[PDB]
């Protein structure tokens, strides 16, 4: 199976046992979760994601830093992704800041402040949870029977 982990913090963000949608012209991965009850969201609960908070200004400071960290990672391993990421993320930041009050913030288990901040949101029904990750900020891992 496929486990996805934060390219910076190395924590597991989510696995392939969820409905994954690639949105924003391949910039982001939209993971659909279920509300489960202690109450919460399954993605958060079984991958031990930690909730964190941001002012509008702190998030701007943080995401500039995060963008340049990913930019440096991509130049080394996936150079073709630098421009798409830099353009897309800049446009995605504008969207996130536009509906800032709609999001909750989650980071990996180790709580590395330089790692990815996943965004929690609810569908049109206002009941279904889904989480947004930057695809370029994730590295894939594959697990198989071993003897």
């Amino acid at each position: 199976m496929i486990i996805y982990r934060d390219l910076i913090s190395h924590d597991v963000m989510f696995s392939d046992i969820y409905k994954i949608r690639e949105i924003a012209d391949g910039l982001c991965l939209e993971v659909e979760g279920k509300m489960v009850s202690i109450t919460g969201v399954d993605i958060v609960m079984n991958h031990h994601l930690q909730e964190t908070s941001f002012t509008k200004e702190a998030y701007k400071k943080y995401i500039k830093d995060y963008m340049k960290s990913i930019k440096g990672k991509l130049e080394e391993q996936r150079p073709e992704r630098v421009k798409p990421f830099m353009t897309g993320a800049a446009e995605q930041i504008k969207h996130i800041l536009a509906n800032f009050k709609n999001y909750q913030f989650f980071i990996g288990e180790n709580m590395n402040p330089d790692g990815m901040v996943a965004l929690l949101d609810y569908r049109e029904d206002g009941v279904t949870p889904y989480m947004i990750f930057f695809k370029d900020g994730l590295e894939m891992e594959k697990c198989l029977e071993h003897h």
